[PDB]
């Protein structure tokens, strides 16, 4: 397309929403290609990641960890206005794994505190993709400080299974998984720092052990539980997008399955089916489609159970509806 | 189907056998859907896992680590009677990843010592699936104490390749891989405990390093080597079911291949072919089909070779038959 | 084929080149099956792997880490003459994951210093495969000392996508990724030794932590950068073969994609497409095909960013050509 043709395309400004929710969109594209506009302000901010009060100096796109899910359709253009407020202290940028050129956009979006930039790229490939900050020489530190999220590039005709049958979800959730490396003192207690820079040296030492102290969903142990548990109903079709920008994960819906899973996150790659536990490598996003069949509470976890239950990688789903005794029944309840 | 229809299905009791062997079954279903009954007694007992007398207080379904492989066909019902003797000290339950609802059955099978329960579930999806104990609040501790196994839900018409041709094995083995986390004193010696609970704190500390002290097959270093090597003959077709309920593994048959590998373990997902090393994520089972072409001793390992040869994840296959010089030949033996 | 039939086949002597380059070959087979001859001399030598002068006692096939890529076609025979110079101190052998029998050839190629051997095997399965040394009792030590490489067994008809359309590359690069476990002294300084055997005990203790001190490409931090950055031009199709003989990796071309990726490395397994980050388990090789569309510098990394940017797993591609503003453009460059 020529600059003239792109300039003639319609523009649509989208208001982002905080994970695990996803901004309104249509699965099947409405009309032809458009330039979809998003705006995100970067906030370096202290966040608490567990019940003990452990703090992390997060580097957050749009103020959240993970950053929000941006949704467009194949061949649409995503135009991001990225702002680094003067209140921040570090330079930041953004690398869209969905984009082509200049290190995912990283080479064209380096902004110091007090600056902004607008990047536009054509979303030529359909799938879910990670996006993350990557300042030369300080790449992993920004990413494991929570500066990452994902986008979804839907095929213009929506999702289909491996044989061409349409797959239409009733609702979608975006689960961003984050590995944190928090320094500890001599008593094994997590340390707190005044400014982000103060924690750098101590944090890199922990990062080098390749052993996170916390592995969480939506920025904190238990973030997606209780009144923040995800919800569904028997018969409801749910797409769960999951990302991990730095480390491998293996999602599992306890009590359910992944009916169709684009484990690589790419929609032109046929989805695996009837999955118990799928695998998403560090640096990628994946998506699982499931139709709930039983009511009750479900856990959704990274299936290295130590990471799930000791480190924080566990969420819950509350599901309404009628119990199905054909699928499962307690013939004899626990008894002597 | 109707309530009367389910109640009218035949019921069949099957006797289990210890891993790596598998109980009698037919690859193609015999007759229509049935309710297949199994019974397993849980045994908490000390087992020695290496050549230095290292002990683990195992939590073993049917007295073995891994628990036995249960085999049924798609749309049969699996009805398990699970028994927790009064001589045990902990509450246990079971989550079948093959099942749908109540956390895989975990929510309906919590049995204290002195209790039993009977769970029935319809095996709606074909494939090999992990099953494991999962008491709320102590899930990884039970799983890494060896309380896990797998089941195989065969398609009613048996296995097929990606093109629809039948794949009929001559024999099948079940290799359960276990990551253990045994505490050590300050001198580096593995600690011993009187009761399972006594080791809880020390064990969770090791678990949090995400670094197992041992990674073994069939519950101990060298359990499937030497006089306990698995066997085959040139020309024989073998299915090797492999599971890991908590941590990733990458099986490899040294000197062989995985001709067809359902790496995700699900039969409706076409198998990868001609594999050198496949990948099974923690929380899943996989299956590899191979026709032996050469006689001799083969090693079968988790291909992180440190895990295989330093930590214990190495098994052997002893294969009889005629050597094929076309496939391989020493043109010039080692010589000065 | 009979011994006589094999004896009658034409032979072709190949001259190997140092990674990441690949020796001359034809994608589509030129004529019928042949016996392709290769010769490699094993060199035990010191290599410096980081800018702090850290040393590793490398055990290098052909004198490099990784060993060179050998290319043949399906059903050709690969005849390797392996030499262990009297100047070396250890016995070595070779296991080709591409081969069938005798532990991949390892059981037939054990040569002490001063000996040589000639092994011939039929390349019956198409794809990229790892090859590595594996002396009984000291397998991982040789592999993590850099004694591994890969070979590519091309289909006779060249590469094809999942629907049969031909995929012909303009350039091919071989990236061998190595996990190193270098002992440190009481002050965190890396130790040096005057003999390979002298570091054995210290090295095994680090290996057991399953935590590498370095993760590098072509044997050293920054190896494939600067004077060694890989090159291409906009419009060129490039195949990147990547192997890791002992530990998992997750390749990612920063600013690009894996248009077609045989993640399992096997050509009869259809490639995944539009990949952002692919996964190669320890003990395997994989291959990604990409057509460059933007000029500039690209980073190529293992996407656990700590492994890439703290431990050393990062390479660069320098691409020439015209920038494409349709694919990506800076609407507003970084500014106040
Ligand atoms: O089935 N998840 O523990
Ligand atoms: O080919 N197994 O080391
Ligand atoms: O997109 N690689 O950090
Ligand atoms: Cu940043
Ligand atoms: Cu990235
Ligand atoms: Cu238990
Ligand atoms: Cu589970
Ligand atoms: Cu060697
Ligand atoms: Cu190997």
């Amino acid at each position: 397309a020529t600059a003239a043709e792109i300039a003639a395309l319609p523009r649509q400004k989208v208001e982002l929403v905080d994970p695990p929710f996803v901004h309104a969109h249509s699965q099947v594209a409405e009309g032809g290609p458009k330039v979809v506009e998003f705006t995100m302000v970067i906030e370096e901010k202290k966040i608490v990641i567990d019940d003990a009060g452990t703090e992390v100096h997060a580097m957050a796109f749009n103020g959240t960890v993970p950053g929000p899910l941006m949704v467009v359709h194949q061949d649409d253009y995503l135009e991001l206005t990225l702002i680094n407020p003067e209140t921040n202290t570090l330079m930041h940028n953004i690398d869209f794994h969905a984009a082509t050129g200049a290190l995912g956009g990283g080479g064209l979006t380096e902004i110091n505190p007090g600056e902004k930039t607008i990047l536009r790229f054509k979303a030529t490939k359909p799938g879910v993709f990670v996006y993350h900050c990557a300042p030369p020489g300080m790449v992993p530190w920004h990413v494991v400080s929570g500066m990452n999220g994902a986008i979804m590039v839907l095929p213009r005709e929506g999702l289909h299974d491996g044989k061409g049958k349409a797959l239409t979800y009733d609702k979608i959730y975006y689960v961003g998984e984050q590995d944190f490396y928090v320094p500890r003192d001599e008593n094994g207690k997590y340390k707190k720092y005044e400014a982000p820079g103060d924690a750098y040296e101590d944090t890199v030492k922990v990062m080098r052990t390749l052993t996170p102290t916390h592995v969480v969903f939506n920025g904190a142990v238990g973030a997606l539980t209780g009144d923040k548990a995800m919800t569904a109903a028997v018969g409801e079709k749910v797409l769960i997008v999951h990302s991990q920008a730095n480390r491998d994960t293996r999602p599992h819906l306890v009590g359910g399955h992944g009916d169709y899973v684009w484990a690589t996150g790419k929609f032109n790659t046929p989805p695996d089916v009837d999955q118990e536990t799928w695998f998403i490598p560090g640096g990628a996003a994946g998506a699982a489609f499931y139709t709930f069949q039983q009511p009750g509470i479900y856990a959704y976890v990274n299936h290295n159970l130590i990471e799930a239950f000791e480190l924080g990688a566990a969420a819950h789903f509350k599901v309404t509806g009628e119990w199905n005794d054909d699928l499962m029944t307690s013939v004899l309840a626990p008894s002597g």
